[PDB]
């Protein structure tokens, strides 16, 4: 529909706004390329495994990459729903979080041709639990916006998206990541990646906690809504989580080969204090 | 609605599509901040103005500030449309053409602020042709392509936004902040400004050519399609820059201050030149 007026227009952008500065931020902190990332170690690394060993890291690797490109198509709606409420400010930083994932799609895909596995399908390692989450509930409660943006489909949105996908499961497989392979020295690319999208990745989860605190601050029973949106989801959570922990329990050449300790009952309890630390940052009053 | 897989999983970035390249191209040429430049020579300039050379420059000011908001809005429905289609390596650049707008808004409206007329209402200086592009028919045409993405839809919003909107008004006005501030010497930083978004435009055209001529590829007849769109914009267009011109010659002050022969049949023969090459940029066959 029409634009009534503008408002850099009729008065300014809003200098004080947080989301403005951390629009600011993200322009100064976001200047990485990936197509500047050295994969050359990656590919000889990758080369030097037996096929049990490659195996290994590809279940985390297609989580990830599938992640990365389902949340860059579906940022979309929640821009459009801020974008019609005049929230000016928040479009302006989603044009960096757009940008951002972007960029976390290239990264993942650049590893995978480097390391010569571009033409296999990772869709293998996509269990039912992962499946509701990344092909149906985020998407979902995503596209709701187009046509719902009240405040109980806005929260559902930012929880399933910046709390649950971002800030529980992305966060807990880049710690994964250096539990792992930092450890073992593979992969210097993939993890000078990784430092990069969680960089990143901490001004999208401002926003997510940004948007869900104030809704709430409107009306206290919002945050009952919140709790219990994540709750729902936490199934399908440790799901996949349990999944992944299978698989790497049944694959044990590359840590054995690599004299590595993986704690699996501890990359399981980050994913709970992940969880539960997404919670405590959003409060009540 | 779902999922059905994913691009960087199944396979990954099409790194030879034409989109891809453009977004590669945007990220190495897409560096500047609006936050770094100084606009402390444009606010004693402005300050140095009488009142009647003041409002002199506010116009074209007013026009580029809405327009730059309204275009950085009216993306998101043709990024939408194009992820939905699938066209990933299109999604990837249109988030660089998202975030160069954001910071071409942010850029206006840091002038305005510095040079101390954010509190004044410019929408004075939109007549009814302005307002029947930018504040009606770019957003309906955009905002189409959530229920209609047929490529009459498709070529009919590339058309206002990237040949109309972009290609013709937008080119049109840097030429115009050139021919009259640079050789007064005044303003520069928005002449700083206005060659980094010259440049940024350059690629979105880019863009906008890419999608009107894959869809001409396809089918000759929306060639014709393609030329009525412009010539059906084609009376605002000009209506606008007959208003601008009607205010320009009613106030001459600022050109005799700093000795300007400011030609507005020249400028007015820039933008006749400006239409019929952007036609000429897509080709039948
Ligand atoms: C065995 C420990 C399991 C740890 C959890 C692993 C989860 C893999 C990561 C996939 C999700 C990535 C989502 C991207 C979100 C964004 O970038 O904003
Ligand atoms: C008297 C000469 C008139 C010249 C025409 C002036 C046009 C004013 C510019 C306003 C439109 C800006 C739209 C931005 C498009 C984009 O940024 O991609
Ligand atoms: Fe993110
Ligand atoms: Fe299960
Ligand atoms: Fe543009
Ligand atoms: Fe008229
Ligand atoms: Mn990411
Ligand atoms: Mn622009």
């Amino acid at each position: 529909v029409h634009h009534d007026g503008f408002q850099t227009v009729k008065a300014t952008i809003d200098w004080e706004h947080p989301m403005f500065k951390l629009y600011e931020k993200a322009k100064r902190n976001g200047k990485w390329n990936p197509a500047d990332i050295d994969f050359s170690q990656d590919q000889k690394d990758f080369a030097s495994l037996t096929s049990e060993e490659k195996i290994s890291a590809l279940p985390l690797v297609a989580g990830f990459s599938a992640g990365e490109e389902a949340v860059t198509l579906d940022i979309l709606p929640m821009a459009h729903a801020l974008a019609r409420q005049g929230r000016l400010e928040d479009v302006l930083f989603l044009t960096t979080f757009m940008h951002d994932e972007a960029k976390h799609v290239e990264m993942f895909s650049r590893w995978q041709q480097a390391v010569g596995i571009g033409q296999m399908d990772l869709s293998v390692f996509h269990n039912d639990h992962y499946k509701r989450i990344f092909y149906e509930a985020l998407p979902e409660a995503m596209n709701r916006l187009y046509a719902d943006d009240s405040p109980e489909a806005v929260i559902r949105a930012a929880t399933v998206y910046n709390m649950i996908v971002e800030g529980t499961l992305a966060e807990s497989g880049f710690y994964t990541f250096r539990q792992i392979y930092k450890k073992a020295g593979l992969f210097p690319g993939l993890l000078q990646g990784i430092d990069y999208l969680n960089m990143d990745e901490g001004r999208h989860i401002q926003f997510g906690i940004y948007t869900i605190q104030r809704i709430v601050n409107e009306d206290e029973r919002y945050y009952e809504l919140f709790i219990r949106y994540m709750d729902e989801l936490w199934p399908h959570v440790i799901g996949y989580v349990d999944y992944l922990t299978e698989l790497g329990k049944r694959q044990q050449q590359l840590a054995r080969t690599y004299a590595l300790e993986i704690d699996y009952d501890l990359l399981r309890h980050y994913v709970i204090k992940q969880f539960n630390l997404r919670k405590k940052q959003i409060s009540r009053t």
